[PDB]
């Protein structure tokens, strides 16, 4: 089938490709949105082939991506696979921690795949199709095969996509600490790795304070217990966490601790959650199940588990009242670490609501909370943090991935958003520049990711130069008299409009075919318009402004609009914005 | 001399008998579609129209055996009955409940034919079976070792339920079900064509002592809190009451952990010492081992990152598995790595306390997953069982296992899954001779029925603590006469006529019993003829030999009738064709006769021996 809008443009098309109780139900909620209720149900599975269309037809949302681009672009053939949260830094092919079933076009069409769906996505770049799969072959999908979905068509992108927002998503209620939203995250990770330790957490917040950083919290990352799945300190690492913590508390330090899902066979506390039965288990429900992650082979708490949820639970207060720790870091939640076949304490048909259930651990320490996925997981007002992101320029989790990943993220409806480390995570073989990020990529980045809701330095700036640590106190200062306030302002406005914090070009010129293509500008609300510099080399670049008038950050009034400003000059120790006027 | 039709076949011997009959419970053939070349009857369509590989070859290999080759291929059921009373079947598995000939009781879905710990299940298969049923009538079955073969049975028209499955199972592809049924002159003839088609004999003999002097288990003694005191003590009762031993067996648990392979030094302040007193005191030595590693052995992490163990079904990480002394992996002895890792183990105990060889527990597919996977691929989850049964082969002359698949060519014993302290067919004292038989035709020789008496299990034990003296008794004179005799719980825990009962059987075994067992093991090789043998042996056309369950031979010479009643101080006797000595001296020569309260005292066994 086809359908077009009231002009008689065609805004959306599907292919039925497993054959020739099925229906279609048309509903009208509004003067201006039309939607189209369908089902496909008849054991083999259903496939329809949603094509994307003629190019100047633009697609968003769907998954964050390994290679995230804006619009969505298909690459080669992909047969569909589990449409579920997994660790996209090393795979192409798979979807990532943040996702929904939501495509939304730039001619004001969406698509909402309903959440039943054993949901499988593939794609095919010859004919410019998403290939939307159910099954409940070769998948960690359970039975409780139906392919059911709601196409919904409006009158602009903008109305269309606040719509099914609305009707899909719910918003947070509340708001992280305003720091975070003003004053740099610091983290152990990247900077020391696992071989972070007591002298290093101090020299590092010597070092912040020494070159004149605010700091919203100090982040103390992988590894500070003696095993994974013990919650206290390394004593040989730590030898006195408590003076540590006096220390950072007397130098006006927050402190976070990284915590995760998993508890590895040589954790003091495996046994404890094997006789306790806190572990996701084998198919049979007997038994744990073993994981691998990238810190070794042990269980996975099962947070459909109340008794493993309290237990977790139980750990985080201790560490908040032992060492007043404001909150965590909550790492991993994908369900590409849990089994292909698995079972826990209440079933999960669907099994990305464990990636939700996990997010749940938050919830009581919400304020400096971050985690990396997310399932309907958009009322915890908790940051998300974009997949680790590589010490490159382009858009497979380089510099170029950070507004269309952003972007994205914000489409599904998170608004506090950190798009992780200054620079990247600065891994041998993934690292323009070797041992760290270069000094080019590092300053562009610090640039772009002032502007973002929260901003996370780990290799800092006094690892390079006097001129980049004055470009960061520069940006410091910017973010603190322009940036913050509108993205407090902004957070504060979450709870009645629903709407984002970052959003596209396209949100205020919703029928501007150039504003659907920018991948390289994005808004701070509806007033703020951020342009950085993104390639190496460069100290000028185009900027496309909108309809209506815009007061550069020099103080030019452009009022004669929309217009493209051709190199339009941007030193490297510079990023170009305009106001709305 | 077979009858084909649309919904089953039927085959007939030269005399003209009915000594096969089956029903296709996946369907019925198309006749139309059957035609002959030769040997070969193949038949290509359904009666549903389904195309269809089936084809039924009759062989001769012999003047006097008839052999029909059996293959349906399109989950695959035949309905195979045992047919009216007076047809007996024999073989199939160890069971809980062990008839003989086989009884079926009640309806049961076809269910996996794979190696089960049926302790507690009557539903299961035990450690030692094979895919083969005799018949009386002289008709055999052996079900193709390709089958992904399931068993249920029908009582009603009573039936053996034949599927081939590969949907709820532990069998993986590499549906077909396939077999070979064959006809012979009489039960014994087929028997021995069949056994000598299918079943590899073992090529050795385990140590002499073991088929003569008795075994001592701590087992059901101490049970898991045996200690180096409580090991000793027992040595030195041993001696005191004037009894050999063919060994002394330190059972569960004498390790800090399950999965550790050296003494727990807390019970065992110095395990040399204790091994000296026991040399000392003319004792050999073997130690019980497992094929699993609990979370908490120190061995656990090594296994894990050497991958020695059972994998899940994408093959990458360890499968947990729980059996009844707690939560681990199990090793996987496909992997030539946990081969060599186990028997490195092993050799190591052996060097340092020269300990003579091990009893090898568990060893059935129900500890491993559902689903799992191994370095070698097992289409036959039961080769894992198989594979296990080989770490026996480096110290097989003092080693015991208590699952065998295809494992008769490994010159060790096999021991009866744990017997219970009861009177009953359920692992209890009358369920002794049918177990031994069954086993003794799937063609292991060297079988050891477990423990005098039983192994003595709360609310499992007819007497209480201990088995009642009575069943203690009885049970001592009837494994009196087994190839290899154990005792766990000992007489002088009784009183000292029980002490003089036991004295009484050991020299009786030493002077009647055990040549015998040695010389009829030393035959194993050549013959690959059973020690223990079923009245039947000898008097193949006999119908009352067919369906005594009472009474057993060893070799063909010697004749033993146990009581095997609570109560009883005589018992009715069955003597088969020939001329029989009494063990009292009366010449039995007016024969096949039944001997009618023939007297048999509490410290007596009825026994017989040749004349003609
Ligand atoms: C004790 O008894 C065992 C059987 O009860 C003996 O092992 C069996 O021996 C026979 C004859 O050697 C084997 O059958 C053969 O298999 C070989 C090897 O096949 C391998 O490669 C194929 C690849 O196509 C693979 O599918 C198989 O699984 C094997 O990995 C074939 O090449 C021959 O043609 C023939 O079919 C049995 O495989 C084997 N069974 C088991 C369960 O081990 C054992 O040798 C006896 N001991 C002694 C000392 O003789
Ligand atoms: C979206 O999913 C829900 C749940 O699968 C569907 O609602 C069910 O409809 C089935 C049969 O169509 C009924 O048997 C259930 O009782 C319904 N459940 C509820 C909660 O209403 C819904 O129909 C799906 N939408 C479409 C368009 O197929
Ligand atoms: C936060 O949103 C989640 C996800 O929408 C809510 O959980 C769902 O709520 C509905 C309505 O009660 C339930 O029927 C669903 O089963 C829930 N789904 C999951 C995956 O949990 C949750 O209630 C919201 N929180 C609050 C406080 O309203
Ligand atoms: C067990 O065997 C009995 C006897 O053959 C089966 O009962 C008959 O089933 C047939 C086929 O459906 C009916 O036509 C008869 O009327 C049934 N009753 C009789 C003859 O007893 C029964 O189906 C078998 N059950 C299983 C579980 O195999
Ligand atoms: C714990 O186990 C991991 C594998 O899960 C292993 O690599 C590591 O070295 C072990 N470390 C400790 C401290 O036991
Ligand atoms: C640093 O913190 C102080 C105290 O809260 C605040 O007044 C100031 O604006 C901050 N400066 C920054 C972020 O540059
Ligand atoms: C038995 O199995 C083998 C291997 O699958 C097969 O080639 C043979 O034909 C089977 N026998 C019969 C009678 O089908
Ligand atoms: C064990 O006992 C013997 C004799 O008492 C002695 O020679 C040996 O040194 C002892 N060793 C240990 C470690 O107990
Ligand atoms: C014990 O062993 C000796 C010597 O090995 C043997 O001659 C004797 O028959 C055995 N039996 C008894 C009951 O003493």
């Amino acid at each position: 089938f086809s359908i077009r809008n009231q002009k008689g443009e065609q805004v959306f098309r599907l292919a039925f490709r497993s054959g020739a109780h099925f229906f279609i139900q048309t509903v009208r909620p509004k003067d201006t949105v039309m939607c189209y209720r369908v089902r496909w149900e008849e054991g083999r599975a259903v496939e329809h082939a949603m094509f994307l269309g003629d190019a100047a037809a633009h697609w968003y949302g769907g998954a964050e991506m390994r290679t995230q681009h804006w619009p969505i672009r298909l690459d080669g053939q992909q047969e569909p696979q589990p449409f579920v949260t997994s660790d996209v830094y090393s795979s192409d092919a798979a979807f990532g921690g943040i996702l929904e079933r939501y495509w939304l076009s730039s001619r004001a069409a969406a698509i909402k795949v309903n959440d039943s769906v054993p949901f499988h996505l593939g794609w095919n770049s010859t004919e410019r199709s998403l290939r939307l799969q159910a099954r409940y072959h070769d998948t960690p999908y359970k039975p409780p095969p139906e392919l059911s979905y709601r196409v919904c068509v409006g009158s602009d992108v903008t109305s269309i996509h606040k719509y099914m927002v609305r009707r899909y998503f719910n918003k947070p209620s509340r708001v992280p600490a305003p720091e975070a939203f003003r004053d740099p995250i610091w983290s152990t990770w990247a900077l020391y790795g696992r071989a972070v330790d007591q002298d290093k957490v101090l020299r590092f917040a010597q070092q912040i304070r020494l070159h004149h950083f605010n700091s919203s919290h100090l982040e103390i990352d992988d590894m500070y217990t003696p095993a994974y799945g013990d919650f206290d300190f390394d004593e040989v690492k730590f030898p006195n966490a408590s003076d540590m913590f006096r220390r950072l508390r007397d130098a006006g330090f927050r402190v976070t601790l990284w915590v995760h899902p998993f508890v590895n066979y040589n954790s003091s506390r495996f046994g404890e959650g094997v006789e306790r039965e806190l572990f996701v288990r084998e198919p049979t429900g007997r038994l744990p199940a073993l994981v691998r992650w990238w810190n070794g082979i042990g269980a996975v708490l099962d947070f459909t588990h109340p008794k493993a949820r309290d237990w977790f639970q139980g750990h985080l207060r201790r560490l908040r009242s032992r060492y007043s720790v404001a909150s965590f870091k909550f790492d991993a939640g994908e369900v590409s670490y849990l089994p292909r076949d698995f079972s826990t304490y209440r079933p999960l048909p669907d099994p990305s609501v464990w990636s939700r259930r996990y997010t749940e651990m938050a919830l009581p320490f919400f304020s400096l909370a971050e985690v990396r996925v997310g399932y309907q997981s958009q009322n915890i007002s908790c940051f998300f943090r974009l997949v680790d992101r590589d010490s490159v320029w382009g858009y497979d989790l380089g510099l170029r991935s950070l507004i269309p990943a952003v972007l994205t993220v914000s489409m599904l409806g998170y608004p506090f958003i950190l798009p992780d480390m200054v620079g990247g995570n600065a891994v041998p073989q993934r690292t323009a520049g070797g041992d760290v990020p270069e000094r080019e990529l590092y300053i562009r980045w610090l640039e772009v990711a002032a502007f973002m809701p929260a901003m996370q330095f780990s290799i800092p700036p006094w690892r390079y130069d006097a001129e980049v640590v004055a470009i960061a106190q520069k940006f410091a200062a910017l973010r603190a008299s322009l940036v913050a306030p509108l993205l407090l302002e902004l957070a504060g406005e979450v709870t009645d409009t629903g709407d984002p914090i970052v959003r596209p070009l396209w949100w205020i010129a919703p029928g501007d075919e150039t504003a659907h293509r920018i991948d390289s500008q994005f808004l701070i609300g509806d007033t703020l318009l951020v342009a950085p510099v993104l390639e190496p080399g460069k100290q000028e670049r185009d900027v496309y402004l909108p309809a209506g008038k815009w007061r550069s950050y020099k103080g030019e009034l452009f009022d004669k609009t929309p217009v493209l400003l051709t190199d339009y000059p941007v030193d490297l120790d510079e990023i170009a914005y305009f106001t709305w006027a």
